[PDB]
């Protein structure tokens, strides 16, 4: 069911059970929330999903304890991809009404799962991706990508690359979810927003690729 946005518990970050899961923990990014909502949990292990918040101001989505990040891992064009994604209860822009729900994502591109060298970064912005190829070292704290979440007049929120330090969140990976949670993430209508790591995952990787 769709439940109150504050009734979806944070999904604790489990230990990584295989090499895929360990890689996604290793490359977990930092996020600098410049304005708007903090990230919240979108789904619980029973498959209930967040109702978000009505766009009618971000005081209602500032709870630091609700932090969560998602990932899903795959491959495209012989490259290894880890998509990290954040859900916010609303897009609360600097100007304008905004929307209930927000989903954004970055992709960390590696040469392969063993060498695990970062070759590029992609960050979702409106209907496309910003791309840093080769990955600009100023956007990396070691192997930790530094991402911003910000709205600039007259636009809604977008991700971007930043030199600024950010914060990290407990990571739950698609591969570690219950089936009920995967099913709910596939089927649920998030209105203006769309889960970017459901059955559209490969299509998103194609769009994020650094051609
Ligand atoms: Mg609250
Ligand atoms: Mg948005």
């Amino acid at each position: 069911a769709v439940i109150n946005h504050d009734a979806v518990p944070v999904w604790p970050q489990p230990e990584p059970a295989d090499a895929t899961q360990a890689l996604a923990v290793r490359f977990k990014p930092q996020l600098d929330v410049v304005n708007g909502c903090q990230p919240y949990p979108a789904v619980d292990p029973q498959g209930n999903t967040s109702g978000g918040l009505k766009p009618s101001q971000a005081a209602a989505c500032r709870d630091m304890s609700k932090a969560q990040v998602y990932s899903r891992s795959g491959t495209y064009n012989g490259y290894y991809a880890i998509m990290y994604s954040w859900y916010m209860p609303k897009d609360s822009p600097s100007t304008g009404i905004g929307h209930r729900h927000d989903w954004e994502n970055v992709v960390v591109w590696l040469d392969n799962a063993a060498s695990a060298n970062i070759v590029a970064l992609s960050a979702s912005a409106h209907s496309g991706y910003k791309k840093s190829f080769p990955a600009d070292k100023s956007y990396l704290d070691g192997i930790t990508a530094k991402i911003s979440y910000k709205s600039t007049w007259p636009l809604d929120h977008e991700l971007g690359f930043t030199t600024s330090a950010g914060k990290q969140q407990p990571l739950i990976q698609w591969e570690q979810m219950t089936q009920a949670a995967r099913d709910a993430l596939e089927s649920t209508d998030f209105g203006n927003a769309n889960v970017p790591f459901k059955s559209n995952f490969q299509d998103k990787l194609v769009k994020a690729f650094f051609q």
